[PDB]
C-alpha cells in the first residue's frame, strides 16, 4: 500500500515570508532547530512548499538506504548558485563538490586514487602525524611554563591553525609554520574570508539570482570579495607546487596535489578547481568536530579515560608506524562517529532523484529534491538509545546509521583526510594531557552553511608529567 505525493504532511511556512525574514535577519541562524521542531510535529517525512518544484525532508536511515538504491551512475545534488556564479564570473572550472553528471564522474574517478584510496592514506598519514605531534609538543611547552602544569585557553584559534597546517602539508607537502607560532596575517584573512563566504551563501541560497541581484547586491559583492581572497590563498599554493614540479620530479611522496599534477589525467584548470575545494574545504569542516570532540571529552571524563588507556597502549606501535593509527584506535574512531552524530558539519544530504521511489510509504516522483536532515537523524531514541548521551561504545555493538560523510560514489572525498587529522591530534593530546572544563551547558550551534558553535569554551590542558 503506497500513498500519493500530495498526501504527505506539508510544512506550514510559506516560501515568500521565508524569503523576507532572511533579508531582515541577514541569515538563517536557527534553521536546524526549526527543522527539528517540524519533524516532531509532522512526522519523519514532510514536503516543503517550494511553489512548483517537489522538495521532501527525511530523518530516518531506512530512507537513506532507499535513497542510495536510486543513486544511479550520476548522483545529482542541487546546484549551489552563489558558488557556481563566482567560478563562471572569474572563468574557473567547478570542482567535484559543485559538479554534476558525466563531468563530475570523470573528475571523481581521477581524484579517488590520490585523495580517498587506502594506498594514498598510507602515504599522507605520516605527514599529518608530524603536524599532530608538533601541536601537542608546542602545547606541552607552554603548559610546563605554568606553576600548576596546566593551560586554560580558547582552543578554537589553535585548532584552526592545525587544520590549515595539516591540510597544506597533506595536499602540497609544505609546512606553513602556523603550529606552535603566532598566526600569520595571510592565515587570519583566509579564515575570515571563509567565515564571510559561508555567511553570504545562506543569504543568497534561498532566492533566485533574478531577485537577489537587486534585493541584495551588497551581499553578492561581499560573497565574491570573500571568494577572491579564498582563491588568492589557494592559487598561491598551486603556483608554488606547479613551479617546484616543473623543475624537478620527486621520487618520494610530496603530497596529494603533487601526485595529481604528475599523473596529469585531469586538465590543469580542473586540478586547480579540485585543489581549491580541498584547500578551502578542509579548514572549517575538520576543525569544528575536532573542537566538539575536545569539549565532549572534557565533559565526559570517564569516556576520556577509556580513550586515553587505548591511546597509551597503542602509543608505541603508532610511534614506529603512524599508518597503524587507523586500525589500532577503534574507540577513538567511534568517539569521532559519536561527535559527528550529535554535531554534524552540514545539515542536509541532498539528492535530486533520477527515478521514482517509495519513501515512508509515500510516492516520490523523479526529479524530486530529497533532503536528509542529519541533526534530527542523530537524535532518534529508537535507533540511538540515550541520544543525548555521548557514548562511543554504541558504535561497537551494531547499515546507514553512521552517514555524516554521505553515501555511495558521491560520499565525501576528504573523508579519510579529515579522519586522519582528527584521530592523530586527539591521539597525541590524550597521550600527554587531561582535558577539563566547568562549562557543562551544551553549546548552541549556529547555521551559517556549516553548522558552527556559537561559543568556544575554556579548556584546561593538564600535563600527566
Ligand atoms: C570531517 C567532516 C566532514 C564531513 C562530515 C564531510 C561531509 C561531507 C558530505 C556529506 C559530503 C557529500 C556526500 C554526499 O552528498 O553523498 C561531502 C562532500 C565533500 N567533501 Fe566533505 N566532509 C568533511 C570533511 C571534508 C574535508 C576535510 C574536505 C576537504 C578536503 C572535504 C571535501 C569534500 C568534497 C570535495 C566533497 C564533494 C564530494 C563529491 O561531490 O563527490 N570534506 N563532505
Ligand atoms: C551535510 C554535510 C556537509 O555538506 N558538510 C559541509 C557543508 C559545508 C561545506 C562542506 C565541504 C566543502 C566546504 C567548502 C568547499 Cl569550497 C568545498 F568545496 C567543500 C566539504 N565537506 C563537507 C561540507
Amino acid at each position: 500500500t503506497v500513498l500519493p505525493f500530495e498526501a504527505m504532511p506539508q510544512h506550514p511556512g510559506n516560501r515568500w515570508l521565508r524569503l523576507l525574514q532572511i533579508w531582515r535577519e541577514q541569515g538563517y541562524e536557527h534553521l536546524h532547530l526549526e527543522m527539528h521542531q517540524t519533524f516532531q510535529e509532522l512526522g519523519p517525512i514532510f514536503r516543503y512548499n517550494l511553489g512548483g518544484p517537489r522538495m521532501v525532508c527525511v530523518m530516518l536511515p531506512e530512507d537513506v538506504e532507499k535513497l542510495q538504491q536510486v543513486d544511479s551512475l550520476h548522483p545529482c545534488r542541487m546546484i549551489l548558485e552563489p558558488w557556481v556564479a563566482y567560478r563562471q564570473h572569474r572563468g574557473h572550472k567547478c570542482g567535484v563538490f559543485l559538479l554534476n553528471g558525466p563531468e563530475w564522474r570523470f573528475n571523481r574517478l581521477r581524484l579517488n586514487p590520490d585523495v580517498l584510496s587506502p594506498k594514498a592514506v598510507q602515504r599522507f598519514l605520516p605527514m599529518v602525524d608530524a603536524v599532530a605531534r608538533d601541536f601537542s609538543q608546542a602545547l606541552k611547552k607552554k603548559v610546563l611554563q605554568n606553576a600548576r602544569g596546566s593551560l586554560t585557553l580558547d582552543v578554537q584559534p589553535s585548532i584552526f591553525h592545525y587544520t590549515i597546517e595539516a591540510s597544506n602539508l597533506a595536499l602540497f607537502g609544505e609546512r606553513l609554520g602556523l603550529v606552535g607560532h603566532s598566526p600569520s596575517s595571510a592565515s587570519l584573512n583566509f579564515l575570515h574570508a571563509l567565515e564571510v563566504m559561508f555567511k553570504s551563501t545562506v543569504q543568497l541560497m534561498f532566492m533566485p539570482r533574478s531577485l537577489s541581484r537587486w534585493i541584495s547586491p551588497k551581499v553578492w559583492k561581499e560573497h565574491f570579495e570573500a571568494w577572491d581572497c579564498i582563491f588568492q590563498y589557494g592559487d598561491n599554493c598551486i603556483q608554488k607546487i606547479y613551479q617546484e614540479l616543473a623543475f624537478n620530479r620527486p621520487q618520494h611522496y610530496t603530497g596529494i596535489v603533487a601526485e595529481l599534477l604528475l599523473k596529469a589525467e585531469l586538465s590543469l584548470e580542473a586540478i586547480k578547481a579540485n585543489s581549491m575545494e580541498l584547500t578551502a574545504g578542509s579548514v572549517d569542516t575538520t576543525a569544528f568536530p575536532l573542537l566538539m570532540t575536545l569539549f565532549e571529552l572534557a565533559r565526559n571524563p570517564d569516556v576520556q579515560q577509556i580513550l586515553r588507556q587505548e591511546s597509551l597502549a597503542a602509543a608505541a606501535s603508532i610511534s614506529e608506524h603512524p599508518q597503524k593509527a587507523t586500525t589500532e584506535l577503534p574507540l577513538l574512531r567511534a568517539a569521532l562517529k559519536e561527535t559527528l552524530r550529535l554535531y554534524p558539519v552540514g545539515l542536509f544530504l541532498e539528492r535530486v532523484v533520477s527515478s521514482d521511489l517509495v519513501l515512508q510509504n509515500y510516492h516520490i516522483p523523479a526529479g524530486t529534491l530529497v533532503q536528509v536532515f542529519l541533526y534530527s537523524l542523530g537524535r532518534n531514541a529508537a535507533l540511538f538509545p540515550r541520544p543525548e548521551r555521548y557514548n562511543p561504545q554504541r558504535w561497537l555493538d551494531i547499515n546507514f546509521h553512521h552517514v555524516p560523510f554521505g553515501f555511495g560514489m558521491r560520499q565525501c572525498l576528504g573523508r579519510r583526510l579529515a579522519e586522519a587529522e582528527m584521530l592523530l591530534l586527539l591521539h597525541h593530546v590524550l597521550k600527554h594531557f587531561l582535558v577539563e572544563t566547568l562549562t557543562q551547558e551544551d553549546i548552541k550551534m549556529v547555521y551559517s552553511f556549516i553548522l558552527r558553535p556559537g561559543t568556544s569554551p575554556l579548556l584546561t590542558f593538564r600535563a600527566i608529567n
